[PDB]
């Protein structure tokens, strides 16, 4: 009964109920309680997820302790989270000296010189998107963005990490389109209060992940892995290493992570992105005339051009501001040491709460508004880069961010180029985030999506 | 399913069944099963406790980079054994950084300068000891010596760990001697093949080690450790360091072990010792005469003059050689890791078996006979420290090493000074194992013992 460590450290948080901790509180949610507690509480705080202890901290100073100055002698790990399989050797998954030989292996494949050379292939179905998209616009129905965006993040990631070309949304039959087509918490609450089930679940081969798309996609590598190129991608890139170097399943389990990664994050943000600009037409007017201008009459988009356009990259920002689909940054505390003047035990979870800071008054003005201002190059300065993390910070933060921003960047360069978005009757206004464990509208954007010339 | 690591590593051994491994080979016993693996195998094998993958080895200098070179590094803990509670503190159980802490707060208890200090206070039993054997001399039956020895052994822990005399052979109900009197299979066997288990037990409080017991202890030190000397023992030893330093109930849970460590350790070699000196009279005459010519006249018994006994050593060490009763050594290999040639991968055992190194005809002529000529100084010099491995080696061998030998050896010049010791119709000639995990006589040693005038 690890229930009264907080209490004897002297340390404020909501008081914890027997096995179950503090996990009732996530009835209204992972953000509002953590808004709630910081709110409450103070910089520093501690509840428990079942017997795990956690403790959020919200010093800009010691948030960089954790991230980035100790990382790798403390803070090097994230906590388990279910059955994993052999997808432990997932850089994302991964421990200690395991995870660094990941990390280093697979550092040059996110290259800002290999991100120039899929812009190309990528770009290829930013004209596939548009082209669903006429479709629908000439249609007059509202679009659930979630469905174009996801058909969209799925092109591009089947070719970026496979080289193969399917229109996911026009070949929802392709055996490689279902498969990848496949949070909640009827599996992984138990999973938090009793984590003493995971062992169990491991030796009944049950894995997080399903055997059926698994199977699929580890002898789905097995053939264009040799048998196909026997004779530029994320697959090629990294067995240009193997030839301490990457394994078979190994390289494997990286792709299925790139994909994970990819779908449903590009997606969602995009989708985010768009329910601002339809709810602020004066940000989606001069969005567009900042695309139209860097790129005169429907222009393609390339590398260099994106990097130019500084609005395009405002509105990116401030939509990750508001909606950090990650919620939170955590690491395992390995051993017990001293950060910034306050002792963290071995076994802690030390956990940075992303969306409460985005939106805490301490930094922000007008958290709830959507401001792309506040990232102009006036004010970008001031804001301070352990509040602002939607991508993390330190040698383990996001490795595919610069893939990410580019990739949903050369969307919306193409969807406004051609269209323009407003709300309609079903548009959730104002929108309602989900109250489980997943940073996604509660009911999905529907925008009415009309044609520019 | 681990059970292809060490075919896939090109290591022999015998071939494991599915979930149970190789452990249905354990019917014959921990350490025959070592012995036929190292005739028929060679100097490295594998086998799985389980899915626990164990290699052994028996090369000299491997066991050197295990047991010393790479202990910090690598082979720094052992494997767990089943669910423990608090007793996670004990410095036998510690791991990494933890046990690193306790072993140096714990290192000056067993000084050659302290133990010197406790030889007065466990000189007094060795006369408790002669008194109770009297009494059975002139009964003329037969005696149980673990009986004998296993009391004195609890008097002298008593009085070393916290002070308490008693006569525990004639003090059968002070509450001080039925707790402390209180492995096998029908539990440890399951713990094996379902590992996964022992997160269940732990949140059940189900323990090892029972509760009826630890909970009189760490009480009964609350009253001893402050409300009793609030006005020379292992207690008042540690104390004095706490005044990074231990904690209240880290002190209790590492007196709990030396009790562990200490009483059928002592007592089982004992009992070994004068099994072979009644089967082999000419050396119980041979250090009878030793043990009168450096104590003439049935003196009594110092520190300087125990370690002057030179055949006195020679029958400890050889009986020890005969019986290691740890029979392996055993450390977990923390990292992927090249030893002296070969590959351990993270998670492997690594065993040296010591019973089986203890009677290898490639280091020992004669194994199975009880010859303390070895151990002369002419060819004590012939043995290999890495072969004969009785308290292991490195930096965590036996940390009560030189108390043990003191204790035994002090036992044995009052029982030889006073009588002499002669198989029976009962003395099992020659003598058994035990069948199960446990290094003891399979039937109870008893001789006769006839008193010196
Ligand atoms: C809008 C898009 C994305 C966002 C907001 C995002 C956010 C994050 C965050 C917050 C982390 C944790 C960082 C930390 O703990 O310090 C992370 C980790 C990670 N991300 Fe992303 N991500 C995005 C897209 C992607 C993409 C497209 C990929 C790969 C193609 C990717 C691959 C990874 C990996 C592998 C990790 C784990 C890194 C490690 O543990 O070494 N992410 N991401
Ligand atoms: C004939 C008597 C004894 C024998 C043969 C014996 C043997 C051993 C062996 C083989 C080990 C493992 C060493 C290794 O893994 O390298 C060990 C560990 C240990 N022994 Fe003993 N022992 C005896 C008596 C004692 C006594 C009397 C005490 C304490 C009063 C004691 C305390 C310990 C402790 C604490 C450890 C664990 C050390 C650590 O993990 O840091 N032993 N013993």
């Amino acid at each position: 009964h690890s229930h009264g460590l907080f209490k004897k450290l002297g340390i404020p948080g909501p008081t914890p109920l027997p096995f179950l901790g503090n996990i009732l509180s996530y009835h209204k949610g992972f953000c509002m309680f953590d808004m709630e507690c910081h709110k409450k509480y103070g910089k520093v705080w501690g509840f428990y997820d079942g017997q795990q202890p956690v403790l959020a901290i919200t010093d800009p100073d010691m948030i960089k302790t954790v991230l980035v100055k100790e990382c790798y002698s403390v803070f090097t790990n994230r906590r388990p989270f279910g059955p994993v399989g052999f997808m432990k050797s997932a850089i994302s998954i991964a421990e200690d000296e395991e995870w660094k030989r990941l990390r280093s292996l697979l550092s040059p494949t996110f290259t800002s010189g290999k991100l120039k050379e899929m812009v190309p292939i990528i770009a290829q179905y930013g004209d596939v998107l548009v082209r669903n998209l006429r479709r629908e616009a000439e249609t007059g129905k509202p679009v659930t963005l979630k469905d174009v965006f996801g058909a969209y993040s799925m092109d591009v990631i089947t070719s970026t990490s496979f080289g193969v070309n399917i229109d996911s949304l026009n070949n929802p039959q392709d055996p490689f389109v279902e498969n990848t087509k496949k949070f909640l918490d009827p599996f992984f609450l138990s999973i938090t209060v009793f984590p003493f089930l995971i062992p169990i679940l491991e030796v009944l081969n049950i894995c997080v992940f399903p055997r059926e798309v698994t199977n699929f996609l580890r002898k789905s590598v097995k053939r264009m892995k040799e048998s196909r190129l026997e004779d530029v991608d994320f697959l090629q890139l990294m067995i240009d290493s193997q030839n301490k170097a990457l394994s078979d399943l190994e390289l494997v389990a990286q792709s299925i992570i790139f994909i994970f990664a990819g779908y449903e994050t590009t997606s969602s943000v995009l989708s985010f992105i768009m329910y601002e600009l339809a709810t602020h037409p004066d940000v989606q007017q001069k969005l567009q005339e900042e695309i139209d201008a860097v790129l005169p009459n429907k222009a393609p988009p390339t590398y260099d051009t994106v990097l130019q356009m500084e609005y395009l990259d405002m509105v990116v920002n401030e939509t990750l501001r508001l909606f950090p689909i990650a919620m939170r940054l955590e690491r395992v505390c390995k051993k017990d040491v001293e950060i910034n003047g306050m002792f963290i035990p071995k076994g802690v979870v030390v956990m940075i709460p992303s969306y409460a800071l985005h939106r805490d008054p301490k930094y922000w003005t007008e958290p709830e508004k959507f401001l792309p201002e506040r990232f102009s190059k006036k004010n970008k300065d001031n804001i301070d880069p352990y509040i602002y993390t939607p991508f993390g910070s330190g040698p383990r933060n996001c490795i595919g961010m610069r893939f990410a921003l580019m990739n949903m960047k050369l969307a919306l360069i193409r969807v406004l180029q051609n269209f323009s978005f407003k709300p309609c009757k079903e548009t959730q206004i104002p929108l309602k985030l989900s109250l489980g464990g997943l940073l996604q509208p509660e009911k999905p954007v529907v925008l009415k999506v009309e044609s520019r010339d």
